[PDB]
């Protein structure tokens, strides 16, 4: 898994579970084109996105649906998603993982880039 | 002002001075039309985007330059920038004020809304 | 105002209203003296704390009740409060201001530090 | 593992690698009494700090020593530690981790817990 995205709900203290989750890769006309989706699992892990071949060098967008989320708990939250935006690979491949955290009115989100 | 945008830098517990900030709402072609724009003041706050008349209901993005205030630092980033995408007033004028937390790889970002 | 508090909430999108406050410092014996304390305002902020003829160098703990401030909303919380132990002024007087995110499973805090 | 603890650096984008961690529990007099202690591995875990048999009900204290890290990487930062001090089992064993993100002048921490 050279990408992974992790995402916790502070509000519960879980694991964020059945969260949609889109990526999108930066074309040669500056579109977004669309790359790669899924959904958190129990752990509030998604694996599988790509693979080490298909993760070239490029801008890349991670959006997470935290709106839908927090509506099927009954909640109407303020983002309409949570959206990480980064350049991958310009050095060579690296491992990157995605944590978020959410809260109704509020999301952090971190990176951790390994070898 | 209905609404204002607050940044603070976390590696100089500092407010983040200087950020270009760019403000847009969805269009009916569900594009992004500019709205309102500026750059954050010496305590780190960016007032005067916009007017109680001008700011209408609707899906408002908040785009934060964070990779250049990084790159004015010396210090290597992870994100593009930083997005804020809400729906804005879904029940009538209320102000707003988006707080951002910056950090090279990780950033966080919370809405206070009130009366 | 040498050392202020603000408070916000993550859950509701708003200022963490009354919210109990207290600051000690460090003593030779190296227990908590208490120094300051207060609740804050309709704004989430805490002013007048100390003065800078008492704000000396030393070790100071910031501990704040967000226990009872959960308690009081009928939210179910992990922490029994938020406590922020810096020291002050290790190179003469600036001013401090502790802003917390408050979540009922997670809490940030930063330090601005400004001339 | 009933007790787990994660720390990651928001600087560098990497887990916090060889941070100290010590673990307290709330006495019968009032007192904070040692219960366990150890350093995040290279991936910025802290595994077997405690067993089902050993963890019981309790009020509990976890101090992140992120003072001496971020010294080590020449930085002098805001905090003497990070702390999270939480009541636990109360309703029968719980799962309990805790995730911290760390910058020079700020930090958040999360708690995850399962059955
Ligand atoms: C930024 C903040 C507030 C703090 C750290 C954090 C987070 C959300 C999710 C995760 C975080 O760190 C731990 C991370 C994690 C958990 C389990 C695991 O096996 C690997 C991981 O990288 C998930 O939010
Ligand atoms: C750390 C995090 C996640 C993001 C920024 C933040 C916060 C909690 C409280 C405050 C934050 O930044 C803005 C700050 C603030 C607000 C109004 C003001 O007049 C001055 C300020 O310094 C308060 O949480
Ligand atoms: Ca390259
Ligand atoms: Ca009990």
């Amino acid at each position: 898994c050279p990408l992974m995205v992790k995402v916790l709900d502070a509000v519960r203290g879980s694991p964020a579970i059945n969260v949609a989750v889109h990526v999108f890769r930066k074309a040669a006309d500056d579109t977004w084109e669309p790359f790669a989706s899924g959904k958190t699992s129990e752990s509030g892990e998604l694996h599988g996105l790509t693979t080490e071949e298909e993760f070239v060098e490029g801008i890349y967008k991670v959006e997470i649906d935290t709106k839908s989320y927090w509506k099927a708990l009954g909640i109407s939250p303020f983002h309409e998603h949570a959206e990480v935006v980064f350049t991958a690979n310009d050095s060579g491949p690296r491992r990157y993982t995605i944590a978020a955290l959410l809260s109704p009115y509020s999301y952090s989100t971190t990176a951790v880039v390994t070898n």
